[PDB]
C-alpha cells in the first residue's frame, strides 16, 4: 500500500511518508546496541528488503512493508518474516512499530523473546489528528 491509512471515524488521513526513506533511523537496543530502522521502506544498513535490523549484526527483525493500519488512535506497522528466531521452533523475528500522537526518535519497549517479537513506539505529530 502506501504508508497511509484513515481514522475509519472520522475520514481523517494519516501520512508517515515524511519519515520514509533509506537512510532511516535508529532504535536503542540493551546496554550499548542498536537496531536500524527505516519506515514503509527497506533500511540501507539492513539487507535487501529488511526494514528493521539489529547494528551489530545486521539481522533482519523484519521485512519493510508500507502496510499502514489505525487501530485505536495509534498507528502501526508490522514488518514480518525477519530472520530464525533463537528461542522459537519455526519462528520468525517480527517488528511491530507503533506511533503514538505526541503534541521523534523510535523506542524499542519490548522484545518479546518467545514469539521473537520486537515492539517499538514512536510519539509523534504526525499521529494526531
Amino acid at each position: 500500500d502506501d504508508c497511509q491509512v484513515t481514522n475509519p471515524s472520522t475520514g481523517h488521513l494519516f501520512d508517515l511518508s515524511s519519515l520514509s526513506g533509506r537512510a532511516g533511523f535508529t532504535a536503542a537496543y540493551s546496554e550499548k546496541g542498536l537496531v536500524y530502522m527505516s519506515i514503509c521502506g527497506e533500511n540501507e544498513n539492513c539487507p535487501p528488503g529488511v526494514g528493521a535490523c539489529f547494528g551489530q549484526t545486521r539481522i533482519s527483525v523484519g521485512k519493510a512493508n508500507k502496510r499502514l493500519r489505525y487501530v485505536d488512535q495509534v498507528l502501526q506497522l508490522v514488518y514480518k518474516d525477519g530472520s530464525p528466531c533463537p528461542s522459537k521452533s519455526g519462528l520468525s523475528y517480527k517488528s511491530v512499530i507503533s506511533f503514538v500522537c505526541r503534541p521523534n526518535r523510535p523506542m524499542l519497549i519490548s522484545l518479546d523473546k518467545q514469539t521473537c517479537t520486537l515492539f517499538f513506539s514512536w510519539h509523534t505529530p504526525l499521529a494526531c489528528e
